[PDB]
């Protein structure tokens, strides 16, 4: 086995740059990685899918090669959301599967998200497969591959299971990521007429990129949902694991609001429910929950820390900042920004008002927008670190579950470092802007006694 960098494994997933850290061979040995894991766990049996980029046929033969040289038996799904992958890891035979995706990031982008035995791996898990490929501790075998077609009994569940009361005429961005395989049949399916929006796959992306946490990628979504006069406005990110949203007049509903709408529907069928957030997400969120008798459990940013968090607690529902959402109620707990759609919009077309008046019913602070300081990589556990050591930040609520947070009477800031880049990542909220001001300069003043030289752009 050869030395692949170990840049690329990370906290949550594999994530590389193809040409660059991430090669055919690279993906041959990930594969063999995974299948011995795999089958340590007692599990022979392997879903795989890719999203639409543009490395995907090439990387994703030699992945599924590296599994069948453990032994293991593939279920190869073809090209489909990262969310029909984890769907095939829940109603197939095998409880294992690895989706071949680079998420929202630029076309030369690739990765891997990783289900063996029915538990998404992050951390050292993670590290375990670079291990084991560094060690040649690696299964060898005799496998095989199965061609399933299972986008058609995802539709169906899907479809069978929502009840939409009437019709909604919704435009859907899907940044020519590969949710444009189902989602507008989908979200037609269900009862909407549909306005399509880079729909079509196109690993170049030559649109916009498929990243529908930033403002300026639901612009041509916000125009076209006015322009229209629609109901709604959904958007994908590349591989259909996340979700954004804008209302009939174009308001972007952050998806910690959405988790409010979401958290009151789940909770109403099943009371004293867990429902989990990150903790990128307002503190309004807290009391609403807790008001409708759910329990509110804040955790760690990061996909595939939500999805453990879920096993642990029992929740029946979970949201990120960034928009992955988890049902676990009616659903199987994974994140998915199709499904998540498909629940919105039951829940909106119950209502008589417009989507509008629907979110701006639940209380609202002042935020900011996302902000990211570049430190390294070698340095942004260490800055936290010292901050979880040494800061002092008033009365407050102190979380240091993932970074700091501290959650005051009329707001709250949070200092964190991002698993996938080499950043800092603060969000403050707040009643007023007096209080946004005074919090921030709480912020401000603990990261310079850390280190007098860091960036504070805020
Ligand atoms: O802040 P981080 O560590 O860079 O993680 C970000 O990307 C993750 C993967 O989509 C998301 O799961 C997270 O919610 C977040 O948007
Ligand atoms: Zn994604």
């Amino acid at each position: 086995a050869p030395t692949l960098p170990a840049s690329i494994f990370r906290a949550y997933d594999i994530r590389g740059v193809v040409g660059d850290t991430l090669t055919a061979e690279t993906a041959y040995w990930i594969g063999r990685a995974i299948g011995s894991e795999s089958l340590a766990r007692g599990e022979p049996c392997v879903a795989v899918g890719r999203d639409g980029r543009l490395s995907g046929p090439e990387l994703v033969k030699q992945l599924i090669q590296g599994l069948v040289d453990c032994g293991c038996q593939v279920s190869d799904v073809g090209m489909v959301p990262t969310p029909v992958l984890y769907y095939a890891a829940n109603v197939l035979e095998g409880k294992s599967g690895v989706m071949l995706t680079g998420s929202h990031n630029p076309p030369d982008y690739n990765g891997f998200k990783i289900v063996v035995a029915g538990e998404t791996l992050a951390n050292e898990q993670i590290q375990a497969l670079r291990e084991r490929i560094e060690k040649n501790d690696l299964a060898s075998g005799v496998g095989s591959v199965e061609q399933v077609d299972i986008l058609p009994r995802y539709f169906k569940q899907i479809r069978d299971d929502i009840a939409m009361a009437k019709p909604m005429k919704v435009v859907v961005d899907c940044g020519n990521g590969v949710a444009g395989v189902i989602a507008p049949q989908l979200i037609e399916a269900l009862g909407c007429s549909v306005i399509p929006l880079y729909c079509e796959v196109d690993g170049n992306f030559p649109n916009h990129h498929p990243d529908p946490g930033k403002p300026e990628n639901l612009k041509d979504l916000i125009a076209k949902v006015k322009a229209e006069n629609a109901d709604l406005g959904l958007a994908f990110d590349g591989d259909g694991d996340r979700v954004g949203v804008v209302t009939n007049t174009g308001t972007i509903i952050y998806p910690d609001r959405l988790l409010m709408l979401f958290a009151k529907d789940v909770v109403s069928r099943n009371p004293g429910a867990d429902i989990i957030f990150d903790v990128k997400c307002t503190r309004r969120l807290i009391a609403l929950i807790s008001g409708y008798g759910g329990r509110p459990v804040m955790w760690k940013t990061g996909h595939s820390l939500i999805k453990k968090k879920m096993k642990e607690t029992g929740a029946l529902l979970a949201g990120e900042m960034s928009g992955h959402v988890f049902f676990k109620e009616r659903w199987f707990g994974f994140d998915d920004g199709i499904y998540s759609a498909a629940r919105l919009l039951e829940i909106l077309s119950q209502d008589q008002r417009d989507s509008e008046h629907v979110f701006s019913a639940f209380p609202s602070d002042i935020s900011t927008p996302e902000i990211n300081i570049t430190v390294t990589e070698d340095s942004k556990f260490a800055i936290i670190e010292a901050l979880q050591r040494d800061a002092q930040w008033g009365e407050g609520n102190i979380t240091t579950l993932d970074g700091v947070r501290v959650d005051y009477p009329k707001g709250w800031g949070l200092v964190r470092a991002s698993n996938t880049t080499p950043v800092l990542v603060l969000r403050f909220e707040a009643d007023t802007e007096e209080e946004l001001e005074r919090i921030k300069t709480v912020f401000r003043n603990q990261l310079k006694a850390v280190d007098s030289s860091l960036p504070v752009p805020f």
